[PDB]
């Protein structure tokens, strides 16, 4: 009854918190500051006539 | 009709009773008496400003 209380273990609980959208993340080169994007608009195929 | 009755078999029914939480059981060394645990509290990432 005269000893100092001693620790069995000390346990770092480290939970790996994850970003669910990480598989979308592209990686750039961090150069310039404006990203732009563009598409090509539809031109529907037309019938041909020989007249 | 004058013989003593004789045993065909005697059958020890031994059912293996299982602890369903046994896969959680860590094993320590039984040394000391206080287990403690700790986490690291959140510090949210902050924007940087050059001023």
């Amino acid at each position: 009854k005269y000893l100092f209380p001693k620790i069995n273990e000390t346990l770092l609980i480290d939970i790996a918190l994850g970003n669910r959208f990480n598989w979308l993340a592209k990686e750039q080169d961090f150069i310039g500051q404006y990203s732009e994007e563009y598409v090509i608009m539809d031109t529907v195929p037309i019938n041909m006539d020989l007249s």
